[PDB]
């Protein structure tokens, strides 16, 4: 597997986290993300430096992770505070391995990389998530495919079109206009969908609409679907700022962590259905659908040598791609 | 993965087919196969031009396969006929691979490798299955192992006394006659069982009739793995050529290396119009093959690891030599073709 | 796979034998286990020298295990007896490997090594399995993990470590002890927990109660077998069991010690071994060692003799 290991990733949604602790791999990296008493979460090492146990599988004691076999414990900084054995001896040789964690935007962000250069400030904004103006609903999926694959889904959101044709066909698609932002580790497609009657879930939401994704490194994206009256400006548009972040688990699976944050409607729980449903249905159905059967194509499109054929659609994703490999490539050396 | 691609393989029976794709591999190149509008089908390669997507999991739009993901369509060559997106514009790079496919005999033919080399004329004669004088039944199944291991069990049609014996066991099994003939591309191996008491199928061929008999097992190959089997049995002294008879499809189709597609039927000449006859056949289908072999040669499949780690070798018996001939035939055309 | 294949393991306990073959893997090597009419327990290689199918699959005819597929029948010692083909010729190619097999203290003892260096002798003593002053039970276990997880947990649970010549012995005396839950009716008391391990990974413990005083031979007492056999590099056999010296008529605790988790294995237990197994990978790929406690003065000793074991064997 290559990796991009020195960046952010999300691990966990922090309602995924309790005294119980959660394992998850992350880049084929296993860890134990659970919330200390005074509300810290930390994400140790899932491998207990002893005999090799899940450290995930036990609980706390005094607000310290115990291992489940013959019970060392450890604080949220990986170091070896008990050992109930012999003497009770702590040397260094005990102490696990803690991972960089920020809890920022309603989001659980590790550093799997090299310690010494994760700087919390090149986080990416996701403030809309943590605004009381915003309602936001959302939740986890687990992905057999490369996160790559996810990545291209998102950066062309044209596909909404036939993958989730029951929701989201609008006959203005002809008279699409897109146009794409570059930016300094971050890129934006823009898509317009003009004048054209809304979609069923837009009208669930003639129309203008707009979709548009911006994403920054490595895998982590924002975007906004916004309908709104023809000639309606975009800004007093009624809209979802959509998160869809993916985290690597393996080569060949990831993690997705998608959310609506809506600045309609924040006070209705009929609303909170359609988009959690949209979320079921689109989501985790039938994009999963369509990348988990491209996995299963990469072995022979990688013997046979075959490249994709672009479109008019892939300038963002051809972009994005390109950026991520260029990041793959750079840490690889060294 | 090792295959012959320059041979017509069964990719699916005509049943199995319809306007609605059927995601199919063969010799590890995964097929979308459907039935146009106009009955002729088509076979792609199951991954769209442009980011790869199953074909087989989209739907005929006038007639042509629309890909899921963006929705290009396609026609039966593969070429692409609609590109929904900005000016819309089809450049050659967005065709996709489409494979020769000849229906006949009740069955879909394909051509995997170079399609220029595809010669209608070198499909093997199954003719029995469309002839109105034989009822035909059968049907498919899938197998976790190297087809060449059904080869060797089909090519042996002997194997029938012990892993089919509830069925098949014949107490002349003792004065088996055998020969070989060797031809250009085809191999027979001929099995005559005289004298004995029909065997429990046998003996329902002939409506329970106990009496002593004549049976006839054999078998003829075409390269690659199809196969066509004569079972016979009759009055002990009665002409071979007067016999009730199944003329038997067997034919096998690898999907990965240590996986195949089984395609099998019986063609008889006799209770032509009988349902229960029918049944006999289907349920012998359902235990012999589909199971009973199955179960051996998946396990001769398992044990493919320690022979080959440990240098093993196998003991050949007097049965052998057409399914060594075969063998040695498929080993020649592997090797051929790895030119390059 | 590293396996140490010189050696003696447990591949069935008796009771799982028939006339009906039984096929299990042992060190990467599959076997066809069964009883002939006479009783004697036979152990093929489970792959037909014809073509390779399970013999496992088949019966015996006139007390020879018949190959399913042609019907090639064998003897015990796994010479070809009869051939049902053509001039029906049996040249000495027709003969399955047949491994060395001792039926001793109601195990099944084989050998998956070099043939030559089998010593029947050399077979751990586990007499107790079939003294008639112990009542013994037991039963059989599979888990997904590698064998040598599991004697690292038998081996740990005045303390006292004798290490020879493959064989360990970890002893532990109890004065002032407490009577397990098990022995506590049948009795001021010294208890022991006692386990020897003999190469490659079977092991016997001594669990023991009695007044202060007694001779240890002479308490309240269960022998614990407790006996692994590598499947897999990643999977095991576990053959466990207890021979009793209390209680020996009551059945219910027949049933109490017939239970895996409670004499082997807690579910508990099994998710964490099993998750050990899967995160054998990263520890490999990152140069990751176990950092060792006090608990584990006799599982590292077992250890290391493994290991010299296996390194003398690589050849
Ligand atoms: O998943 C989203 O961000 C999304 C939502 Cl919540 C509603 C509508 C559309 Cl078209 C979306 O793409
Ligand atoms: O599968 C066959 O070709 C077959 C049938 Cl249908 C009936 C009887 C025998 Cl012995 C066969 O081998
Ligand atoms: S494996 Fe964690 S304390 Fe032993
Ligand atoms: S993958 Fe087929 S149109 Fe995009
Ligand atoms: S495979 Fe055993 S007799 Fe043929
Ligand atoms: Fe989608
Ligand atoms: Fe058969």
């Amino acid at each position: 597997a290559t990796f991009v290991r020195n960046a952010w990733y999300v691990a966990a949604l922090p309602e995924e986290l309790s005294e119980k602790p959660l394992g998850r791999t992350i880049l084929d990296t296993p860890l134990a993300l659970y919330r200390q008493p005074d509300g810290v979460v930390a994400a140790l090492l899932d491998i207990c430096p002893h005999r090799f146990a899940p450290l995930s599988d036990g609980i706390l004691v005094n607000g310290h992770l115990q291992c489940p076999y013959h019970g060392l414990e450890f604080d949220g900084g990986g170091q070896c505070v008990h050992n109930p054995h012999g003497n009770g001896a702590r040397p260094a040789s005990l102490n696990v391995r803690s991972f960089p964690v920020v809890e920022r935007d309603a989001l659980i962000w590790i550093w799997p990389g090299d310690p010494a250069l994760a700087d919390p400030g090149a986080i990416p904004d996701f403030g809309c998530r943590v605004d009381p103006a915003y309602r936001t609903v959302g939740g986890y999926g687990h992905v057999d495919c490369n996160y790559k694959l996810l990545v291209d889904n998102l950066m062309d959101l044209g596909h909404a079109q036939y993958v989730h044709r029951a929701n989201a066909q609008t006959d203005a698609f002809d008279r699409l206009e897109r146009e794409v932002i570059v930016g300094d580790g971050e890129i934006q497609a823009l898509m317009k969908i003009p004048g054209g009657t809304p979609s069923v879930l837009m009208a669930k939401f003639p129309v203008d609409a707009w979709n548009d994704i911006r994403w920054n490194k490595v895998s982590a994206m924002l975007n906004f679907i916004a309908v709104a009256p023809e000639g309606t400006p975009k800004e007093q548009s009624i809209h979802s700022r959509g998160t869809h972040i993916l985290t690597p688990e393996t080569e060949a699976s990831c993690h997705y962590f998608f959310g609506s944050s809506r600045n309609f409607g924040i006070d209705d729980p009929e609303m909170d259905g359609v988009l959690r449903s949209w979320q079921a249905q689109a989501l985790v159905k039938e994009d999963k659908v369509v990348v988990e059967a491209i996995e299963r194509r990469r072995a022979y499109v990688e013997a046979n040598g075959i490249r994709p054929a672009m479109l008019s659609c892939d300038e963002a994703a051809v972009r994005v791609s390109r950026e991520i490999e260029k990041l793959e490539q750079l840490e690889a050396a060294r």
